[PDB]
């Protein structure tokens, strides 16, 4: 039949698993968008793979590319009706934008924390870099001390693009703060940040996740925060590390995963590291509660070249959800020593770098 | 000193996993609302594990009970002071109420189903029920279409006091429907509802899940949903042969989880039943999707037994998680005979029942 020809034909172009959903996922997305970039979006499927499947369909004369948009062909519709693939309706709530939390309380949080980050680190390509909005920043402070995670706490922030440990320093809520990035712009605009605002209590320094964490940082906080790569070897550096800066049982951890970048078939493996590996509880994982700005470095990516179509991105396509973990009886962070290079942060999957 | 003392004297009351963590959460809640059901709400920790806290807070001269309220003594105010814990704050989108999809676009659904719906069966004690309000259902609908799980699909539903099944006839969206519930009552409203509507394409079958689903339900379901009871067994007997129904990969499942009637220790369990012994993923994890409506036999349960202050909720008190799950390559469901009497529904961790 027309699916097994689809799927057999993309299975020719990627490792990365495929199956009808994928399809599906793909045709509701082209119904709803003809921009590769919101296609990648509402598909929620790994642009690599989102890339194998419009060129299936664009071989096979279920697509055409007309003004840089995908679009159906008359055959194309014949097979969404055959298979009955509506495009994909969204409801998500229009105050909160699907986050969970309303940031009314923290207003002037938000003019204070866009007015200090004004002349923020662009993004850097060789450390993955991309921040997230203001808003973001300021629903990510309003989550985690919803959860009862930040007052009189001790937050670690490894890796900080996103600046969220200057958001926290204007907030007052933690008892300390921890920061490290392996960018030496970063860690010196934070320390500039902390002297403005007058914070005494944050400690800053430069450090490489590949490399054990020392033992200030390890088994002495109550809450961490990261934004990793999603390579499995970066959520052991990132996110696994993460769990070994806290105390012990009753601990919160908080990081974003995308489906940009990663497959539904690693985010498996990604759960299994952490509730085998790491022995910690997945109490929220929120879609899209991560958005994230468009980065300066984009044509020098994987993703550039992979596209069929080439046109810098018109609004914010990369989003992220939001996990909360939470440390219990047997949890446990890694300690073990990274080696990769470029592999860090690159794997079949990723195309951002 | 202080907290070792208190988290010894609730070990004493329960085998519930205690951690500092458990303390802090409820003398958090308590000092956001005296109201007992508020305090089980705000802290999200199992009732039974609330209940001996609070006992050992008032043994031990931190909390007092006044009016029906649990108030921090003067020595409790000394307590949380000491330990920098602030009262639990709440910033959940007023809007959505923290679902992350509105129901703005199903007023018409909504009207439809709660004419429908006004005779509905009143929850059974022996069967664990109680149904979540009309506004959740229909945000159900809302999350499950958002996500491309109904429309043209063919959907199972495993137990409906929440009547899902009629909320899914009056959109439209599904190919076929299937339901099976052990309770009479509700296969024989969702009979007169399907007549009542002129739905051709439901199947309505009366049937206990400590059973193996039949041949005619199994591998031939695009999505399923249930909500299931929270001992291990259960998640098997719904969750797990809700799996079983499921045609292969890229096929969905939804179920609502508490931290009313389950400890994160518990979830940690579950979590690592899904994902290593179904092989499934899970997606969303949203926070209080799912209010339930108080149900006329609370005075007859475990919960109201162990409270140390008796009155009835004033409020809609109990909520659940949404979990939504995915299959991948290698994923399975549950087949095999279960024989359990109330340990089905009852474990050390549950309450209402
Ligand atoms: C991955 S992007 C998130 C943050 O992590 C930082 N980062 C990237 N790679 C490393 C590394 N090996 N060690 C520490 N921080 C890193 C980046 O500079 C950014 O601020
Ligand atoms: C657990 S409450 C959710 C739904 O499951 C139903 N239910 C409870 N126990 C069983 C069982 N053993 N088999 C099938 N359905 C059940 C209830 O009648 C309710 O509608
Ligand atoms: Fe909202």
């Amino acid at each position: 039949s027309h699916m097994r020809e689809i799927i057999e034909r993309v299975k020719e172009k990627t490792t990365i698993p495929v199956y009808e959903r994928t399809i599906e996922n793909v045709l509701s997305a082209i119904q709803a968008s003809g921009d590769v970039w919101r296609i990648v979006d509402l598909s929620e499927e790994p642009l690599p793979l989102v890339v194998a499947v419009v060129t299936a369909l664009y071989e096979l004369g279920y697509v055409a590319f007309e003004n840089n948009q995908v679009i159906l062909t008359r055959k194309g519709k014949e097979l969404v009706e055959k298979y009955g693939i509506g495009p994909r309706a969204d409801y998500t709530c229009s105050h909160c934008q699907g986050r969970t939390v309303e940031i009314d309380a923290f207003s002037e949080l938000l003019e204070q924390f866009k007015e200090i980050t004004r002349d923020r680190p662009e993004p850097a390509h060789q450390f993955d870099q991309a921040y997230v909005t203001p808003e973001t920043t300021v629903a990510r402070v309003a989550l985690m001390h919803s959860r009862g995670d930040l007052e009189n706490k001790e937050v670690f922030v490894l890796g900080d693009d996103d600046l969220t440990s200057v958001a926290l320093m204007l907030s007052g809520l933690p008892k300390r703060i921890a920061v490290l990035d392996i960018d030496e712009r970063l860690t010196k605009f934070i320390e500039k940040a902390a002297d403005e605002i007058g914070y005494e209590n944050i400690e800053i320094f430069t450090f490489d996740l590949r490399k054990p964490l020392p033992d200030y940082a390890l088994h002495k906080f109550d809450t961490f925060i990261t934004d990793p790569p999603e390579t499995v070897e970066a959520i052991r550096a990132f996110v696994g590390r993460g769990i070994a800066t806290l105390k012990g049982p009753g601990c919160a951890g908080y990081f974003g995963i995308t489906r940009r970048e990663s497959s539904l078939d690693k985010w498996r493996e990604i759960q299994r590291v952490l509730l085998n590996e790491f022995g910690v509880v997945i109490t929220d994982i929120i879609r899209n509660f991560n958005e994230y700005v468009n980065w300066g470095y984009v044509e020098e990516t994987r993703a550039w070249r992979l596209l069929p179509i080439k046109v810098k991105p018109s609004y914010n396509w990369y989003k992220s959800y939001m996990f909360r973990i939470q440390t219990l009886e047997g949890s446990k962070g890694f300690e073990d020593e990274i080696t990769v290079g470029q592999e860090l942060y690159d794997d079949e999957e990723s195309s951002t770098t």
